[PDB]
């Protein structure tokens, strides 16, 4: 029962967490609702970890950057999770829980939140959640996490190669990495440039101005001022009342996106709107119907056939 | 008629436009009715203009540049129509229109962007839409203009004071306004400094990456090369076919944007929803419920009074 699973993750039961992963995982409407039941249960434990989110481009260094901070963490008592939303030596370790990225956007989203609540409520007081690069991933994971971090370039004039315009703003922390081999002046000059753009961006914030570090995450060198960062990121927001204002708010956003895709996935997922989009958005891309009477028709459709 | 109105438009008369506007401006949904065949009727006379959008903070000097922009063309032998998403020596002019804010943003949103159909199909052929600083105006503004503007301030290290954070990246063209008095040398070091972020921003841009400008609105100074700059943003686009892909974009986008206003607005607009809300947001901030349950709960809540 639902009542005996709470018991045993909470308990700390190695076998029954990825079960309720599992769980909470399905999308059958039979398992969703005992899933909500488990997490209400298993929500009072939960909440104390710092979760923290990391994202850059393909390549820039992030696999490698999180396994060095899991274990920097582990070797300082921390029980450390990583999710990904779409590492042999942290796998290894008992104190570690590593877990791949599970339909739509919304869908590994609602997937993800929930698996951080059994988390917590199973011991882990630090949770890591990647991104794969880009959907509006990177937005989704700085919603449902603590600290963002942002990796970029360790070169002049081209840290932030392709990365989605408008995630240097969602930076609670901005990384340059491979700050090794021939670019160790050139890190620091880069991470100079980086801090002069977010002077500009946020010119009189008085509580947390993105800091800009520089780490060789493949050298091990960086991680251990990182991670010091991520935690005075929260002493900073915690003396001011935020960090637990960014949580109930996420909290309360994430309830109303909810509704809102509960109330579209009805409209969207319908087989015959999907078969006359087309040629409706044709018209209004040819000036031959307006955008209001185009969205009449997929209403009247929708209820046609819903 | 609606019939003998649009003739009327199409054909110059200057009584019929705002009585046009007047019925694009009714929420009633008989004149919603007729506004969109109006607007049915007009929709092939209309696209042949230059929408450009204007924002910045509070003081920076939007007015004082419309007017003066509103004058330059004018005397180029353009007609000009300034629009507000929330002048005297303008206002006097024939080639000139100034028509004031229209509820909702949603709602100010339509109205605007239906009333920009009504004035090209009116023969105006530059439209200047000025946001009132923020709501998330500026991305509403920005997804109906074919050219953003950015006004900021010229002042080393402040020109983004009390700007929204991402409304930079919004923008097609960045300006520093107040170029004069005691800060001549000082507005050329500010327009360097933003434009050092803006490469690190776009740094391996191809087709057009942002220019800053220097400008004095009140000295009549730099309103002319913003102008140029703004024709030369449409020439590189039109040049790469981008012009038209993304006013067919935003039009698209603004179809499904309706689609889900109409289906969200059932549920919020709900006086039984809106009177449960602050306990059920309480009872999530507070973790004695998830946000799947709540938002099952205003789902049911809606359906039973709907
Ligand atoms: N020079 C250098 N290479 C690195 C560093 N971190 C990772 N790499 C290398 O970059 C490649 C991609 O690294 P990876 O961690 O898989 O990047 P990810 O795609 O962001 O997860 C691999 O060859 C890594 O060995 C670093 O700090 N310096
Ligand atoms: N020094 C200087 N003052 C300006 C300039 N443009 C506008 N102002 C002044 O700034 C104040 C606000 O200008 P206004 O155009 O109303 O700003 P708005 O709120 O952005 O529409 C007024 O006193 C203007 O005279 C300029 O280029 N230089």
């Amino acid at each position: 029962t639902v009542d005996g699973l709470a018991t045993a993750v909470r308990g700390g039961d190695r076998a029954a967490l990825p079960r309720a992963i599992t769980l909470v995982e399905s999308t059958r409407p039979d398992h969703r609702e005992q899933a909500q039941q488990l997490l209400l249960r298993l929500l009072p434990d939960s909440g104390n970890a710092h979760r923290v989110g990391i994202t850059g481009v393909p390549g820039v260094g992030k696999s490698t950057a999180i396994e060095a901070l899991g274990m920097h963490l582990i070797e300082r008592g921390h029980r450390v999770a990583v999710l990904a939303v779409d590492m042999a030596r942290l796998a290894v370790h008992p104190n570690a829980y590593i877990r791949p990225s599970p339909g739509t956007l919304g869908g590994v989203t609602r997937a993800t939140r929930e698996t951080v609540v059994l988390l917590e409520a199973a011991g882990f007081d630090v949770i890591l959640i990647e991104t794969v690069g880009v959907g509006q991933s990177e937005v989704a994971v700085a919603n449902m996490v603590d600290t963002f971090v942002l990796l970029t370039l360790a070169r002049t004039g081209d840290q932030l190669q392709g990365i989605k315009k408008g995630v240097l703003e969602l930076a609670d922390i901005v990384v340059v990495n491979k700050a090794d081999g021939e670019h160790h002046k050139e890190a620091r000059l880069a991470a100079r440039e980086l801090s002069a753009a977010i002077r500009l961006i946020y010119p009189r914030e008085a509580l947390w101005r993105p800091p800009v570090l520089t780490m060789s995450a493949v050298e091990g060198r960086g991680l251990a001022e990182l991670w010091d960062t991520v935690e005075r990121h929260r002493q900073v927001l915690t003396g001011a009342g935020e960090f637990d204002a960014r949580r109930r708010d996420q909290q309360v956003d994430w309830t109303w996106q909810l509704v809102r895709d509960a109330v579209l996935d009805r409209v969207w997922s319908n087989p015959t709107v999907r078969k006359v989009r087309s040629e409706l958005e044709r018209r209004v891309r040819a000036g031959e119907l307006t955008p209001a009477l185009a969205a009449q028709q997929i209403l009247e459709i929708a209820n046609l056939t819903d």
